[PDB]
């Protein structure tokens, strides 16, 4: 009766919030209710309209290229009532002068244009000039807002060094316990037991004293605890908890087994306790509780090797020099904005005295708060290697000032950014809650992108419920009924993905893919549900008949619905494939840095024609991903040079149709070159390539002699070339032009890919460096991008074959 609310939220979530078994602390719990005051501060001051209709709009200006589609400085658009009439209007025009109540809903997609923006700031106006699409939209009645309805003694005193006594450990399947006290990455001190024999219990019963004081102890503080035969299990304990006090009493802590990463730092214990190995530690009881409380010009040549420093790539390491030099002129480098990251990795954390002239130094923010917002410098500030809450948090605040489009392009990252935090309640965690309750396209993926990392990450699961259950209490009572219809449809779906791929190792694949849905269909199922990687497209009825099994190594669902929106443009149907086997958190990754990348290239006045089709994984190895229409692989058509100009030719209809085709291949071909390459997944073979018959190519499955990308003669002979042309010039031009602008965002591509090898994935990472070519002028880089071209060009199918 009363619990029925969060029993809906269990189901919705995956998780238990609810459930107190996993934990040796009240944090998760604490957590929850401090998360109640930001969610009610965001529920209240939302407007209800806006909120309801979630206008898509940008306040970047137009691009160059979409401005050539705009002729006389006018636009047409289409309103629909049966009947339909043509409206030429300017882009500066608000929706309600071309209104001259009632809403513009665009035909066949819950996409509203409202609000106090012109035509041209509007997301969807952008698309269709781009794909060279008319504007349709319908005068419909605005949504009503009631259906989005909300249901309701100090620390530094204490001069004594730390220590920390290993009872023993426990396992039902040589040995020793290797005791650190760590902030962030950095070890502080480091403390080993005695090596005994490996057996299903081994005690120590011994004190580990640490250089280390208790006053010295940092907010953020690790006790990592490491099992070494050579490493096997790892656990962590926070040493100042949530409530700022000292850790005290008797701990058995579950640890993680291995065979860095992001996965390591997490304050969560394992859930396995009849297969996990256990610890038992003990932290020095007291009656009274431990609580935390809250110039002169540098010369000429210093000022030169300070300049330096801050001028290097966020990989490039810091001496005990280059530390020294930044800390003693702290007050110089907090001038610089890109001079942060490394100054406040030249802090000693485990020294109170430092800490505090580190709070001092923060203090005076004059310069920091003035700065232009750099969001490679914001995120660089928000990994791994930074753990104190008030370091953090000055990154956090500058994200503030991203704009619900930008946020979009992040949101991924920030919310697998939140496994480098200490402590659940967060400022970050705070953020994602504010920006996911404020828009309900933000909310949308944020419930995806929380529901992802839940089904399967158990090191984060405890962490990131907390947090979409502190969402899904405030996204309104119609967010919470369309995200049932989803996970009710993903869940069944996934079952039958799971069970074809068990019958298989055909006619009788078909047959029983087709008996399983029909009984489906007439049942428990929703009559319509929201698409998860495209909110705006609603899937109806499943299309039976067009519902098969596809043919590869793994057995994925091939499945058609007939769209549940009557005022949409065309019949065609919603393809969507379920597939197990990859890890979809991968490609979920990569085509978010591929979607940065097209914004990276958009602010240069580019257009790479890169096709970032919708992926979403759901569970274990296990998510839906798009069907791109009208699109089929390189090797279908293979099963050589002229064999793919060919098929381009037989596709098109008119010769103006593949006039624009060849140029939407050079630049897609061109897009795809430059990426690839750039994040190290670039020598790929034909069946993870793929083409549309309108020209553009796009590269598929990112699931984990050489080659740096492919640039086959099938290809070329496309461009008409064979080992220059009108066409190939064409392409190395914008292919020197998209890595040139790359490359001017060198250390936000250098953060996201280091994130991507933590989260999603030390040697590894160092790729970027070398594939952006650091340290490098500007006409020394073209000519290694072209060198590059050449290799492709003298491999040629060399590599193609290697392939098995
Ligand atoms: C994460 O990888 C994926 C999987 C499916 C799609 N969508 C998709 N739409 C239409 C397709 C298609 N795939 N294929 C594949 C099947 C998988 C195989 O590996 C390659 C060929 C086709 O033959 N047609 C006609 C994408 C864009 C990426």
């Amino acid at each position: 009766e009363s619990q029925a609310f969060q029993r809906q939220l269990t189901a919705l979530i995956g998780y238990d919030v609810t459930d107190v078994s996993n934990v040796h602390d009240d944090e998760l719990e604490f957590t929850r209710r401090g998360l109640v005051t930001p969610r009610m501060a965001e529920v209240a001051s939302r407007d209800p309209k806006l909120y309801a209709m979630h206008p898509w709009v940008t306040s970047k200006p137009l691009p160059e290229y979409l401005w050539k589609k705009i002729a006389n400085n006018c636009i047409f658009i289409v309103i629909h009532r049966t009947t339909s009439q043509t409206i030429k209007v300017s882009p500066d025009d608000t929706p309600g002068a071309i209104l001259q109540d009632f809403v513009l809903r665009v035909c066949g997609r819950d996409e509203y244009l409202v609000g106090e923006t012109p035509i041209k700031n509007f997301q969807w106006v952008r698309h269709c000039l781009k794909n060279g699409e008319e504007i349709h939209v319908v005068l419909d009645t605005p949504p009503d807002p009631a259906l989005d309805e909300v249901r309701k003694v100090s620390l530094w005193d204490c001069d004594r060094k730390f220590r920390v006594k290993i009872r023993g450990i426990d396992i039902p399947v040589t040995v020793f316990v290797e005791a650190n006290i760590q902030h962030g990455q950095q070890v502080l001190c480091q403390r080993r037991t005695s090596p005994k024999p490996f057996t299903e219990e081994v005690l120590w019963n011994v004190w580990l004293e640490f250089s280390i004081k208790i006053k010295d102890l940092p907010k953020g503080a690790l006790l990592n605890l490491q099992i070494y035969c050579q490493l096997l299990y790892y656990v962590n304990l926070l040493l100042i908890d949530h409530r700022f006090l000292l850790r005290r009493g008797e701990y058995v802590l579950h640890m993680w087994q291995i065979s860095f990463n992001a996965d390591k730092l997490t304050s969560a214990t394992n859930p396995d306790k009849e297969n996990s190995m256990s610890i038992s530690i003990l932290l020095d009881n007291y009656c009274h509780p431990i609580a935390l409380p809250k110039r002169a010009e540098m010369p000429n040549q210093l000022r030169k090797q300070l300049e330096a420093i801050i001028a290097t790539d966020p990989l490039n390491p810091l001496t005990a020099e280059d530390k020294e030099l930044l800390w003693h002129f702290r007050y110089e480098s907090l001038k610089h904005p890109k001079a942060y990251p490394k100054l406040f990795s030249s802090v000693k954390w485990g020294q109170q005295e430092i800490v505090a002239k580190t709070y001092q130094l923060l203090a005076r923010r004059e310069v920091w708060d003035q700065s232009a917002l750099d969001v490679g410098l914001t995120m660089q500030l928000l990994d791994c290697n930074f753990s104190d809450e008030n370091v953090r948090a000055i990154a956090v605040q500058k994200l503030e000032s991203l704009e619900d489009d930008d946020v979009l392009h992040y949101l991924l990252q920030l919310v697998q950014a939140v496994k480098f935090e200490p402590y659940h309640d967060s400022a970050l965690a705070r953020f994602l809650l504010k920006r996911g309750l404020r828009n309900k396209r933000i909310g949308h993926f944020l419930f995806w992108f929380l529901r992802s990392e839940i089904a399967q990450s158990r090191h984060y699961q405890q962490r990131f419920a907390v947090i979409l259950e502190a969402y899904l209490r405030g996204c309104g009572t119609a967010m919470l009924h369309d995200f049932t219809q989803q996970v009710q449809v993903i869940e069944m779906l996934q079952k039958v993905t799971l069970d074809i791929k068990s019958l298989s190792a055909s006619s009788q694949v078909i047959s029983q893919l087709k008996q399983k849905l029909e009984n489906l269909q007439n049942s428990q199922l929703p009559e319509s549900f929201r698409v998860p990687y495209d909110p705006g497209l609603k899937a109806g009825a499943l299309a039976i008949e067009k519902c098969k099994v596809m043919a590869s190594k793994k057995k994925p669902l091939w499945l058609e619905f007939k769209c549940a929106d009557p005022t949409a443009l065309s019949n065609e149907t919603i393809g969507i494939i379920f597939k197990h086997g990859d890890d979809l958190r991968q490609d979920m990754l990569i085509l978010q840095i591929l979607r940065i990348m097209e914004s990276i290239w958009e602010t240069e006045s580019l257009d790479l024609c890169l096709l970032p089709y919708g992926c979403i994984s759901t569970g274990d190895k296990i998510g839906m991903i798009e069907i791109v229409k009208d699109a089929t692989t390189i090797a279908k058509i293979q099963q050589k040079d002229e064999v793919l100009n060919h098929w381009l030719k037989e596709k098109s209809p008119t010769e103006e149709k593949f006039q624009a085709a060849v140029e939407r291949f050079v630049y897609s071909c061109a897009g795809y070159c430059v990426a690839t390459f750039v994040l190290g997944i670039g020598d790929r073979h034909n069946d993870n390539i793929m083409i549309t018959e309108t020209g553009n190519l796009f590269h598929i499955d990112f699931g984990h002699e050489r080659v740096p990308f492919v640039l086959t003669p099938d290809f070329l002979f496309v461009m008409g070339t064979s080992g220059t042309s009108p066409h190939f010039q064409k392409f190395q031009d914008i292919c020197v032009k998209a890595y040139l602008a790359l490359r001017h965002h060198t250390n936000l591509l250098i953060i996201l890919f280091s994130m991507m090898l933590m989260t999603g994935m030390k040697e590894d990472i160092e790729y970027i460096r070398d594939a952006l070519t650091v340290g490098k002028n500007e006409e020394d880089a073209k000519k290694y991008f072209l060198d590059q071209i050449e290799v492709c060009r003298d491999k040629g199918w060399t590599v193609q074959f290697n392939w098995f």
